[PDB]
């Protein structure tokens, strides 16, 4: 585990992360996909061998020795708010289990079920809180990756509030 387990947020490409493993915002089919998923495919294509896994689950595939945790959030275009919220909480719990199993000291993570899977809604607070509920019991340094300046400020604030 990390010496003083922390949360941080960085506004850059998660494919350039400085952590011991990465969470992919995967699709259920293990396809190259778009957004974070496409950057992950371009950086760690080997990790997409038998990566396909259902909604609300996480499946780790090693690129060399570097773990890629394919976390499948619900697409809110397809799910009801109620069922989406449940599968989004589940995907984060499976990430916590895989990060623990791997014994890594740090993990790079995007906010699941945002952008292409948000159903056109701002789910920053929803997704971030399910991230906290899962990862709070873990001892890994968590680094959250986003691309939009207003998202970084809001994520930074939510982290610092609890400190
Ligand atoms: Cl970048």
């Amino acid at each position: 585990g990390a010496m003083a387990p922390s949360y941080r947020v960085k506004r850059m490409d998660i494919a350039k992360n400085d952590e011991e493993c990465v969470v992919n915002a995967a699709n259920p089919r293990g396809l190259p996909g778009d957004g974070v998923c496409k950057a992950v495919y371009k950086k760690w294509p080997e990790s997409f061998k038998n990566s396909a896994t259902p909604v609300g689950t996480a499946k780790t595939v090693m690129c060399g020795t570097y773990p890629v945790i394919h976390a499948v959030g619900p697409n809110f275009s397809n799910y009801t708010e109620s069922e989406g919220d449940r599968e989004l909480a589940a995907a984060y719990r499976e990430v916590a289990k895989e990060v623990t199993r791997l014994g890594v000291n740090s993990v790079a993570i995007p906010l699941l079920s945002t952008g292409v899977y948000s159903g056109g809604k701002d789910r920053l607070t929803q997704s971030l809180n399910h991230l906290f509920t899962a990862m709070d019991s873990t001892d890994a340094d968590v680094v959250i990756y986003c691309r939009d300046k207003e998202w970084e400020k809001k994520i930074s604030e939510a982290i610092q509030m609890r400190t």
